[PDB]
């Protein structure tokens, strides 16, 4: 419907207050995997006010070491819709994910 459900789930990710090597791994896949989920994360993190540093040490040890590559892949929908990025001088990589397979 129109109406718009309101709730308090702070216990989801709360990148801010979780803190471990593999709990941590853990909880950014399925952020990374899962987009109806991420979809929910990205713009909750952004909701408590979080930091790169701090959304990007937790994505990036989840995925490789290379300054977390898909990292700002699913999270660019937030630094897009800020529109304050510009931390890496610069970066390449294969639009093929965003291709269709049909």
């Amino acid at each position: 419907p129109n109406f718009n459900l309101a709730s308090l789930n702070e216990e989801m990710f709360n990148v801010a207050a979780l803190t471990k090597r593999a709990d941590a791994k853990k909880l950014a896949k399925q952020l990374m995997g899962n987009d109806k989920l991420a979809d929910a994360a990205y713009i909750w993190w952004q909701h408590n006010r979080v930091t790169l540093d701090q959304i990007d040490t937790f994505l990036k040890l989840a995925s490789r070491k290379t300054q977390g590559a898909k990292y700002n892949q699913i999270y660019n929908s937030y630094m897009m819709h800020l529109g304050l990025t510009g931390y890496e001088p610069n970066s390449s990589s294969v639009d093929k994910l965003a291709a269709a397979l049909e």
